[PDB]
DNA sequence: ATTATGACGCT
DNA sequence: AGCGTCAT
């Protein structure tokens, strides 16, 4: 009763750009705007591999990982923008720089955690407290929440046939039920968080041209889940009270970290399908199947409770360059391996020198990873060496020295390499 | 031949 | 340190 935590202590948002690489290309090329469009990498094999898809193109069934030639069968008028190629490889610099634009705007509002190139978590607890104090007892107008969905609403008892009418009816029920004179009300705190996130999203769109979606809840897992509920160009508030019904039909795999083998094991060992079904197990039972850490996490998460903090980190902690060499193109000679290590190392040096100038830090460790032909894993081997100078020839020579004894017999390289990966790690202030 | 590349856990 | 998992 009075001592059971409810996981309502924080306001956390997850902001995620809508079809991000597509919007970057559409801002640059107005002919692509408001059209079925996708971003592709590498044209020669099957038209290239799609890595981002506009919502207009998704309506035809175009998806990430599809070959462009196959996407064109579903959507003959599909427009395509190609990732830049430099030194024989895809180069993602344009999208990293667009990401920095968005992250720098978000960081004006609150401390962010960079979770991917196109999304960040926001800890809004302090910002909400401040807004609630300057705005004491004032009601919250629906006009301050023009793109917000309240998950689970409307419920109960004609315009509720179009989606915007449903959105507003749900929002009206929520606001009509708020206790606005209670500064410690979790529901009120989430609502003010949503007001701030509307402002944040308006600033992003105003200052970059890019649209995004967002989730607002009490922790990162619920904010991430909420964000996807009403994409694109909308934000969703998931309250603590909404959790039982939301989770009652929510496949386990939809919760972040449960989309792989662990979630599969939860389903198979417990014989359940939905996140809410987890409430019927004791914490010790869950720890017995999934380990102490996972068991405690699952016990809390199925009740809507999670404590993982929004880490104060706007910048990536590693800077890496990778290229696959599939099928017949696998690297089979020592000259080949050395040339591609140099290409990767030259891109890496460019990115590292810029990083040192921008961010006052230097990487101190170089990690080299390879995949051997026939291995299913993303890395067949990983070895590190010191990164003492931002020099591409030195980095590539060192990488070759750490991996060269993976070569069983030469001039020749066997078995052939199907992936090379260089990663700079262990940054220190400079 | 689903690529480029991020974070973090385990031992 | 090096491998495994999960993610966009
Ligand atoms: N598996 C992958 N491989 C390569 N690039 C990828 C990728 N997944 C995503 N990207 C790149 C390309 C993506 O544009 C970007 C962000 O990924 P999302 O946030 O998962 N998806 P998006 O923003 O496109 O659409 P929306 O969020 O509206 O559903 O990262
Ligand atoms: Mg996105
Ligand atoms: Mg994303």
């Amino acid at each position: 009763g009075p001592h059971m935590a409810t996981g309502q202590d924080r306001v956390v948002a997850l902001v995620d750009m809508d079809c991000f690489f597509v919007q970057v290309e559409q801002r640059q090329n107005p002919h692509l705007r408001n059209k079925p469009c996708a971003v592709v990498q590498y044209k020669s094999w099957k038209g290239g591999g799609i890595i981002a898809v506009s919502y207009e193109a998704r309506a035809f069934g175009v998806t990430r990982s599809m070959w462009a030639d196959d996407a064109k069968k579903l959507c003959p008028d599909l427009l395509l923008a190609q990732v830049r190629e430099s030194r024989g490889k895809a180069n993602l610099t344009k999208y990293r720089e667009a990401s920095v634009e968005v992250m720098e705007i978000m960081s004006r509002f609150a401390v962010i955690e960079r979770a991917s190139i196109d999304e960040a978590y926001v800890d809004l607890t302090s910002a909400v407290q401040e807004r609630l104090q300057k705005l004491q007892g004032q009601p919250i107008s629906a006009d301050l929440l023009p793109s917000t969905y309240i998950e689970g609403l409307p419920q109960g008892p004609e315009e509720t046939v179009q989606k915007e009418g449903m959105r507003k009816q749900g929002l009206f029920q929520w606001l009509d039920s708020l206790q606005i004179d209670n500064l410690t009300s979790p529901d009120l705190q989430l609502t003010v968080g949503a007001v701030i996130v509307e402002e944040m999203r308006a600033a992003i769109e105003r200052e970059t041209g890019f649209q995004c979606s967002a989730g607002i809840s009490h922790n990162k897992v619920l904010a991430k889940l909420a964000c996807g509920l009403n994409k694109p160009n909308r934000q969703t508030l998931v309250s603590h009270g909404s959790v039982p019904q939301l989770f009652s039909q929510m496949p386990i795999r939809k919760i972040r970290s449960l989309g792989g083998k662990l979630g599969a094991s939860v389903i198979e060992i417990l014989g359940i399908e939905y996140m809410g079904e987890l409430t019927q197990f004791t914490e010790s039972q869950l720890q017995s199947h999934f380990g102490e850490k996972n068991g405690s996490w699952l016990y809390a998460m199925c009740r809507g409770i999670e404590h993982d903090p929004v880490k104060p980190r706007q910048l990536p902690k590693t800077i890496g360059c990778s290229k696959n060499f599939p099928g017949k193109t696998a690297l089979a000679t020592r000259e080949q391996v050395q040339w591609w290590l140099l290409q990767l190392a030259q891109e890496l040096e460019e990115r590292l020198t810029k990083d040192r100038n921008d961010n006052d830090r230097v990487a101190t460790q170089l990690v080299v990873s390879i995949r051997v032909q026939g291995d299913k894993r993303l890395s067949s081997l990983r070895r590190c060496c010191a990164l003492t100078r931002y020099d591409a020839h030195k980095m590539s020579h060192d990488a070759f020295t750490v991996i060269k004894n993976c070569n069983t017999s030469g001039t020749e390289w066997s078995p052939p390499l199907t992936m090379l990966f260089l990663c700079a790690t262990k940054f220190s202030a400079s």
